[PDB]
């Protein structure tokens, strides 16, 4: 492990950042791999002590006009606690079936997942969700985020997957998770 190889150190650390902070977009192809194919967050969580706070935020800067809608939809998922019900259908709707083309199509995913229409609409329009949208945007600004996927540890270190072994996916996931473990103990 060397700064600049498996990870980089932030010039201005982020106080108050969670222990593990992930950024993603439902438009981001590597993010689809990280979620559906590799299950990176799950395998990272398995290698950390129990109780460690992992936070995951959506970013606006992919998908054109639909990118902000997805960040707001993710805020709704966070406010309602339904992330594990909508993550897969949102990824598949955007990237696999390409059936998500509008805010209404996003809402359909939540309706199909069992979220009542009135509660989705109330959350979508709530100031709590407006604040969650702002929080996601501020977090990305705090790290001058330029691309996704991205993971930050203790507000101080950024993961660098470009330097990891991609010839074997299990080796990649274990290298990624071990690096997060190393950084979290730093
Ligand atoms: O797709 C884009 O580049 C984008 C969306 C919101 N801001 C930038
Ligand atoms: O950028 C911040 O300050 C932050 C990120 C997650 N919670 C707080
Ligand atoms: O995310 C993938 O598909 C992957 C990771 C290592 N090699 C391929």
């Amino acid at each position: 492990y060397e700064d600049g190889k498996q990870y980089t150190t932030l010039e201005k650390p982020v106080a108050g950042a969670p222990q593990v902070l992930e950024f993603f977009s439902f438009f981001c192809p590597h993010c689809y791999q990280f979620e559906e194919v590799l299950h990176i967050s799950d395998n990272v969580k398995k290698k950390l002590p129990e109780g460690v706070k992992m936070t995951k935020y959506h970013v606006n800067f992919m998908g054109g006009d639909l990118g902000k809608d997805l960040t707001q939809a993710w805020a709704v998922a966070m406010a309602l606690g339904v992330e594990d019900k909508v993550t897969v259908p949102l990824f598949e709707g955007v990237q696999k079936t390409q059936t998500i083309r509008s805010a209404s199509d996003i809402r359909d995913v939540f309706i199909n997942a069992g979220i009542k229409g009135e509660e989705y609409d109330a959350a979508w329009n709530s100031f709590v969700v407006k604040s969650l949208v702002a929080q996601q945007e501020k977090a990305a600004a705090d790290v001058q985020l330029r691309g996704v996927p991205a993971m930050f540890v203790n507000g101080k270190y950024q993961l660098n997957p470009q330097g990891m072994d991609t010839s074997n996916m299990d080796v990649f996931v274990q290298q990624y998770a071990d690096t997060v473990k190393y950084l979290s103990e730093k």
